[PDB]
């Protein structure tokens, strides 16, 4: 399509805009300086020419060039947009700004509100920390806290973003023109699309309540839980570099592995892996290690997810935690490096079936022939069938499910 704001963003170079305000030192391909928004001793505020964003490793504030100006000048995102449009000789009529654009800006402003709120609340902050999440990871992932509906509503109204935000359904209305934050009182975990745009939130409750321990934004135009993976934006460069991804069950397992420097990690949004999520993962990698809880249900969840991964053409390597351990407890007892080793020592699905079918030929043949049926590569399919046939003498027509 065609929009003033998108055209403005394309024309701006974040390096030129921030350099007007700050003394930027070139460090590698990036620039760094001391943060103007929080106070620390050592320059922690980075500007990436290649990503066209800034990010403070000290307080976690981050965003594009317009957003920097908004924060520096204490004005709204679109107010900052207008100021930059004048500097660049680009048009921007604030009346032509689509609601659509405002939704994303609202999502992002609400993310900043929650982040600030987490820093200010001692119980929430200590909670997150007490759970083994590193403060550096908490900041990278823009973790927050929802302290007040009225506080949130005030920032929305002040920024002229309330009506846009209402399209997300992250706000309830119990009575006319009064609002309650869906995530009230929860530690907030922003959900980003694969390009890093905040599209919604998960919320983990930290108080005793009748409500679910975890909730997500409801599905909508902007947010589809079944089509996104938590951590993909943060993980994708590590996944590419390492040549595989690690799939864990939920956000807390992911945040923990990232806290321990294991960064090529994704998790299903909210729940069980979906086919769309397996398809999406396959666009970044063709090898996935699955690391679910070391109990029955975890093992059963790995078995449900494997055919979705196979169908998407990924090679699967199940990682078996010892009985009773989730990733968090395993890391606490044995250390991050042992988890890396466990993951590495884990055999590929079919190679492991072939190796262990000896245990229970009957049950293991069942599994093998079942998983085999999700391989779209017939050449590979056949070689796997041949190996099993050769080894255990099970007829090719049993293995290929020929009726
Ligand atoms: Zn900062």
């Amino acid at each position: 399509m065609s929009s003033d704001i998108d055209e403005l963003r394309r024309e701006i170079d974040i390096v030129d805009v921030i350099s007007e305000y700050l003394n930027l030192e070139k460090v590698g391909s990036n620039y760094r300086t001391n943060c103007p928004f929080h106070p620390d001793d050592t320059p922690s505020f980075y500007v990436s020419p290649s990503k066209q964003i800034f990010k403070c490793f000290g307080c976690g504030v981050g965003g594009d060039a317009i957003k920097f100006v908004s924060l520096y000048e204490d004005i709204s995102y679109f107010e900052a947009a207008l100021e930059l449009a004048k500097r660049y000789g680009k048009k921007l009529d604030l009346e032509k700004i689509s609601k659509d654009e405002k939704v994303y800006v609202a999502l992002d402003r609400v993310c900043d509100f929650y982040r600030e709120s987490l820093l200010k609340n001692r119980e929430a902050s200590e909670y997150v920390k007490s759970r083994g999440i590193d403060p550096k990871v908490a900041r990278k992932f823009d973790l927050g806290y929802a302290p007040s509906s009225e506080a949130l509503v005030k920032v929305l109204k002040e920024n002229d973003l309330l009506e846009a935000y209402l399209e997300t359904k992250n706000l309830l209305s119990p009575t006319k023109g009064v609002y309650r934050d869906l995530f009230l009182r929860r530690v907030v975990i922003p959900i980003k699309d694969p390009r890093g745009r905040v599209i919604g939130f998960g919320g983990r409750r930290i108080v005793e309540d009748k409500s679910p321990k975890y909730i997500n934004s409801p599905d909508s135009r902007v947010f589809k839980k079944g089509e996104n993976l938590f951590g993909l934006y943060e993980a994708k460069e590590y996944i590419k570099e390492e040549g595989f991804a690690i799939l864990v069950e939920g956000y807390f397992d992911l945040l923990r592995l990232f806290s321990e420097g294991i960064r090529n990690v994704v998790a299903p949004l909210g729940t069980a892996l979906t086919q769309n999520q397996a398809n999406l993962l396959s666009k970044f990698t063709k090898k996935v290690y699955i690391l679910y809880d070391g109990d029955d249900a975890g093992r059963k969840a790995m078995k449900s997810a494997i055919p979705l991964l196979l169908s998407a053409g990924v090679e699967v390597y199940p990682v078996y935690l010892p009985e009773g351990y989730d990733p968090d407890e395993f890391i606490k007892e044995f250390g991050k490096e042992e988890l890396r080793r466990l993951i590495n020592s884990s055999g590929e699905l079919f190679e492991t079936l072939i190796k262990t079918a000896r245990e229970n030929l009957e049950e293991k043949t069942r599994e093998f022939r079942y998983y085999l049926g999700f391989i779209s590569d017939g050449v590979r399919r056949f070689a796997l069938a041949s190996e099993f046939h050769t080894k255990y003498k099970v007829p090719m027509e049993i293995l290929l499910m020929k009726i």
